[PDB]
């Protein structure tokens, strides 16, 4: 009795990703025995097949079985589900992997809590979130939200394999389609899918390749809205339950229609844009309700408006308005205190971080800076922010550079005003404080030797900038905490990186060296090297080891001698241990500790 | 009966650089029977000498000779100026030019004020300024200043022969030759120079390669101290008046001494730093007086301790926290009113434009923020700027990317204010308003078609940030100006440019058309194009040219049309006269003023 079934169909699979697909599934906590692997290849033209029964050679519970080509990954996973025999399905792509506690953790969480589908948390490999709303918080309940708890619609989450088959839920491949996976997980929903969120473990990579596409399928304008309308009609057809049909109408409207009326004005030639606009335009008239557009911000009111007018020079000429509105933070101060990293970080509103970003006090309306030619052609209330000024979002975010997992960071405090800057102007700044337990995010033993990335997420006035935590300063400050090696520093691009356990940086040679202090007690041969500037808290004890080079014998072997990286009394320093080694004269010291050497320079008399 | 003696060194010299210069010097405006051109050709490797020989054969007014390699430039200048007939010598370099109105401007200031030396305003190809001080004004009276009038101290002036052959005034000539125009300039002012400063005027374009400043000292720092050593040398050995010495004690101690205790620290390896910093402690307490120190701003006043202490550390840990520390301007406003174009900027210290610079008040004190180690081993003057919160400066500045010739534009109101952000902690915030009368840097023909890159120049605790004035959002905004041309916008470093003459852009193009609006008329064959978004000021009647095609035709050949864009009243229009040439059809209009041509579809049947 199988408890999970991975399907995975291949195509001209590359052979590297292949092998990382399959060492990420062998390194399941699960019991082999346990789960089962079901691989179909789609007709492909490389070995791959033959390498996919070069690796079902070695495994008992994977199967291989090739079929003709169909064009698309729908066929495939329909045939691998009907051969599956375990409780759960999740849909693994060929250049995809899998977190190594994944299988156990969503098994348990989905049978205990008797779901048919766990939406677990998935990583990207760009971007500074993926889920945000989403993956914030563990649900076992989430089908009780609506159709929003399994979003995003990627395909990558475990499903009831007799739901699945009870219900007749199978990927479109009568027809060509794109976004598969959307209709596959509304499909789920609208059959009353017990759903459940697993958010506190990542459990699924999506991987950012450079060949994701080379289809002319979904490329030219007309393939495109061709898709966009069977996918509105989808659900105008099938979602019986009115929230549940008026969330996927008004998300897919403003990401997908409204979301080519701003910047992406500016990024195509007219003749792209004047078929795209009139495919929009129709879609609104004959698909979209007025009422959906009431409930957006008021910028989207705005755009939605001068589309139903055909007005696309109006719209032009708000992309330029609004070209380059963001919100950078910056660093006022990062400090360790106790066994946290503490952060001060304040923000505004701005063009292209520069000049501020300004609305208007207009008697009693804050409205949007707009030519009066603009303003004459829309409703007055679409361009009043007034009964929005207290919307702002303003949070921290954390990025593992190895995992690419993304956190949002807890018990932050933030402020945002609208401060009036001169005349009837005004700007919006935000000051933030927050800190850092690196432990929340430390989850496979592999996190522990690991880069960090801070952003910043801020949210306002119908206006989103995520963006990377920088500082101007030269900052370096390091830690020892409970066995932990930390530095924050601001990276070569200006960025805020935090490293623990030495992945890129060497503590010994960010803290510096008291040279004048260090310490050679001959008889028991031990080299103490106070280190200068550090946070220490608790007690640690890191064991490496150093070398040592007679001076002016530049060709000699580095001489292997232990040392022990010491956190105590708040205090930290190495010791060198010279042991049996017989040792007469000036010699390089260079301490070694978790794979970084320092660079200071050290020379002992012996 | 010659008034100038061109001067140019030769050894190796690139042929498209020779030619160039040789063509400057054709370009004077002063009449080729009062001039001369006095080449010494140091030896070269190259067909350089037979070159020279080929241009004077045509040019009666050219002497060409040759020398044995003396390995610099300063022999063949002294055997050029002992062979110079002229009243005025200017040391040309063979990879350099000189401006059309050069000649005639610099004789006739000289001759007016009997000056032995013009300094006349010096361009560089980089940089926002050159000379920000001393070429700020016209000066017959410059020697009243003292010796900082012939900064900076360039060979690239006009010296009246007679003075420097009566004071034996020659280039120091030997095997390792460093600053040698330092000497040059400081003996001429040591005789008693009278000094005119030339500033309304570009005069020299000292040009920038892919070939300059590559040699042994400067390259090795045993021989760059040895050639430092012998400057301060020259300065306490020959100069005489207090008031000169002190200056030029003070100026190379600040830029080249003190100049290595800053970012320099963070840019070289440990090895060289020692090398360094000891010839730096060695020649502070040989050759620079204690009183020197007075001079200089806290900072460096900071550093003049700290170097005299040996205490290297300190000074690195200095260079760490100071590092970033600069003033970005941003546009709040930019518009055209009347003939002139308005700017409304602010700036504020940040590190690299990101967080802001602090200072800290401490009772009555304005503290530099430093940690208490580096505060415990400093005089506590040194790091309390509270006397120095007066001696900001902001200021506008102008430069042609053509010419690269900066200008400082005047009429500027700005205000610097320390502000109480939040504690005790107190940020530095400047706001300025300028305007920009284009006829102001309009001084050659060519100047007319060029585009204008605006900078802010910001001053304040020591620090100087001289930067391009730059915006985030979107900025095009056109002007028809008194027969001007003129585009106000965002490049695409997303600084801020100024096209006068439509050397970039096409005014048409970036200012609209009313297309409903176009007037026809066949009885006399001229169609109106008004413009959209334009500022109109004064009359302004520009011509141009303009072509005509159909639609859809394979082998298209257009038909040329003349047009002209007419400024009258407060509104702007196009008027391409056809009068009499082929029939009908659906055509295009593509207009083609100023040899820009504009691309906002239009059609006409
Ligand atoms: O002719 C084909 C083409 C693709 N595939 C399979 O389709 C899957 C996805 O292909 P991939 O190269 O990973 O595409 P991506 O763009 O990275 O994948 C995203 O986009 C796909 C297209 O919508 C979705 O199916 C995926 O779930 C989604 O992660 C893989 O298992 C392929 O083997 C086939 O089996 N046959
Ligand atoms: O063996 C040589 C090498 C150079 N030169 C001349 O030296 C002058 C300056 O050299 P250049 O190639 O122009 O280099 P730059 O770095 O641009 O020159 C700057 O730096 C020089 C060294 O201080 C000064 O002499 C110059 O005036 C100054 O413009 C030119 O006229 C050369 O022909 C010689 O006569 N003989
Ligand atoms: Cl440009
Ligand atoms: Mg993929
Ligand atoms: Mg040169």
């Amino acid at each position: 009795d199988i408890k999970i079934s991975v399907v995975v169909p291949t195509y001209n699979t590359e052979l590297e990703g292949l092998k990382n697909l399959m060492a990420s599934i062998d390194k399941q906590t699960m019991n082999p025995d346990e789960y089962e692997l079901v691989f179909v290849d789609d007709g492909s033209t490389t070995d791959t097949y033959e390498r996919l029964q070069e690796f079902a050679e070695t495994r008992p519970n994977m199967t291989v079985k090739q079929i003709e080509n169909s064009g698309w990954g729908s066929r495939p996973r329909n045939i691998a589900t009907k051969m599956a025999k375990g409780e759960y399905i999740l849909y693994l792509d060929h250049d995809d992997t899998v977190f190594p506690e994944t299988f156990e953790r969503v098994y348990n969480f989905g049978k205990e809590n008797n779901l048919d589908v766990v939406s677990g948390k998935e990583v990207r490999t760009n971007g500074w979130s993926w889920g945000w709303k989403q993956f914030s918080e563990n649900n076992p309940h989430a089908e009780e939200m609506g159709i929003e708890c399994l979003l995003p619609m990627t395909p990558h989450k475990f499903y009831k394999r007799e739901f699945l088959l009870e219900n007749d839920i199978t990927f479109d491949d009568g027809a060509r389609v794109l976004w598969e996976d959307v209709y596959f997980n509304s499909k789920a929903f609208i059959h009353g899918a017990k759903v459940g969120i697993l958010a506190d473990y990542p459990t699924y990579y999506w991987i950012a390749t450079g060949a994701n596409n080379s289809s002319s399928f979904g490329r030219d304008p007309h393939e495109k809205w061709n898709q966009i309308n069977k996918l509105f009609n989808f659900f105008k057809d099938n979602i019986k339950e009115q929230r549940d049909l008026d969330f996927m109408l008004t998300h897919w409207y403003r990401s997908r229609v409204l979301g080519i009326l701003g910047q992406w004005l500016l990024k195509n030639n007219n003749e792209r844009i004047d078929i795209e606009f009139n495919y929009a335009k129709k879609l609104a008239e004959e698909l979209i309700p007025a009422y959906i557009s009431e409930n957006l911000d008021k910028n989207n009111q705005v755009k939605d408006y001068l589309l139903r007018q055909g007005d696309l020079d109006s719209l032009k000429k708000l992309a330029q308005i609004d070209a380059g509105i963001t919100a950078l933070s910056y660093v006022e101060d990062a400090y360790f205190k106790e066994d946290k990293l503490f952060f001060k970080t304040s923000t505004k509103m701005t063009y292209e971080d520069k000049e501020d970003f300004f609305i208007e006090k207009t008697a009693d309306r804050m409205e949007r800076i707009l030519p009066e030619e603009i303003k004459s052609k829309l409703p007055k209330e679409f361009f009043d922010y007034s009964d929005d000024l207290a919307e702002f979002t303003y949070e921290p975010s954390i990025k593992g550079r190895n995992s690419r997992a993304t956190w949002k960071i807890d018990g932050s405090t933030s402020n945002v005003e609208v401060v009036n800057k001169k005349a009837n102007l005004y700007k919006i700044e935000g000051e933030m404080s927050f800190s850092v337990q690196i432990n929340d995010y430390i989850l496979d033993a592999a996190d522990k030797k690991q880069p960090w990335d801070i952003a910043t997420r801020f949210t306002g006035l119908g206006y989103t900038s995520h963006r990377a935590l920088t500082i101007g300063k030269i900052l370096i400050k390091t830690a020892l905490i409970n066995n932990k090696t930390m530095i924050v520093y601001k990276n070569a691009s200006g960025l805020i990186s935090l490293d623990v356990g030495s992945s890129v940086r060497s503590i010994v040679e960010d803290s510096g060296v008291k040279r004048e202090q260090i310490l050679i007690d001959k008889t028991s041969g031990k080299v103490t090297i106070p280190l200068n500037e550090i946070h220490v808290f608790g007690e640690s004890l890191i064991e490496g080891n150093a070398e040592l080079k007679p001076v002016g014998i530049s060709d000699a072997d580095p001489i292997n001698v232990k040392a022990k990286l010491i956190g105590e009394a708040n205090k930290a320093r190495v010791e060198v241990l010279l042991g049996d080694e017989k040792l007469s004269g000036e010699y390089h010291l260079v301490t070694n500790i978790q794979g970084k050497k320092d660079k200071q320079q050290i020379k002992i008399t012996l």
